[PDB]
């Protein structure tokens, strides 16, 4: 009685800007730490894809509307680090797997799609861009199929339509003998209807 869990901490971001996709790292591990307990994050944010860690996991969040979005199993019920010090999540729904935060200062926001395309784009935290077509409400198919190690620490990035609006928030990988070959994803309407 006489521990509390640390705040999540973005850790990179995931640069969509030019004609290349790649990961940018931001905070190291030591600070990561250190942020994670004070809750206080004084580094500059930009973009609409950060990469994000806790003490004990890493991740995607995506900033959709103003809101910085995740994944429940993730960032549970964390504050987030921010430059005045931990923020409490603004939605939680651990039945849709999905977690938000104001959208930090500084970041982009994508907007939510209205296109009705079923030719998606998953971004990893890698920084890889994978065509996805669009199976279901809330479920794709990998036209490449490849190892879940690959999509493993990607949850919460984008499913983007082609014309780079947000269509989803990747949460979860279907795999037959570890080959990744569908995924699952909040669409963009169920975070319109939270928001
Ligand atoms: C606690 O309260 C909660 C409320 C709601 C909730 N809702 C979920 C759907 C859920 O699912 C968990 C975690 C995800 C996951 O692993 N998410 C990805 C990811 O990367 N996480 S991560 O590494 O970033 C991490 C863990 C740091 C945060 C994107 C994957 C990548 C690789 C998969 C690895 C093998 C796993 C294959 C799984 N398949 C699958 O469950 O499929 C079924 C859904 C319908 C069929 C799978 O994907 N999960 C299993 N947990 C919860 C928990
Ligand atoms: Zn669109």
């Amino acid at each position: 009685m006489a521990k509390k869990k640390g705040s999540v901490v973005i850790v990179g971001r995931i640069n969509l800007s030019g004609d290349t996709a790649y990961a940018q790292q931001t905070r190291g591990e030591e600070g990561c730490q250190e942020t994670s307990q004070t809750g206080r994050d004084k580094n500059q944010v930009e973009g609409e894809v950060q990469i994000v860690s806790t003490a004990t996991q890493t991740f995607l969040a995506t900033s959709i509307n103003g809101v910085l979005w995740t994944v429940y199993h993730g960032a549970g019920t964390r504050t987030i680090a921010s430059p005045k010090g931990p923020v409490t999540q603004m939605y939680t729904n651990v039945d849709k797997d999905l977690v938000g935060w104001q959208a930090p200062q500084g970041s982009r926001s994508l907007t939510p799609c209205t296109c009705g395309s079923s030719d998606l784009y998953l971004v990893t935290r890698h920084a890889d861009v994978i065509p996805v077509r669009r199976r279901g409400d809330s479920r794709g198919s990998l036209l490449s199929p490849r190892p879940i190690s690959y999509l493993k620490g990607s949850s919460g990035g984008p499913l983007l339509c082609p014309a780079g609006h947000a269509v989803g928030i990747f949460r979860a990988a279907v795999s037959t003998r570890g080959v990744a070959k569908a995924v699952a994803f909040i669409p963009v309407e169920s975070l319109e209807t939270t928001s």
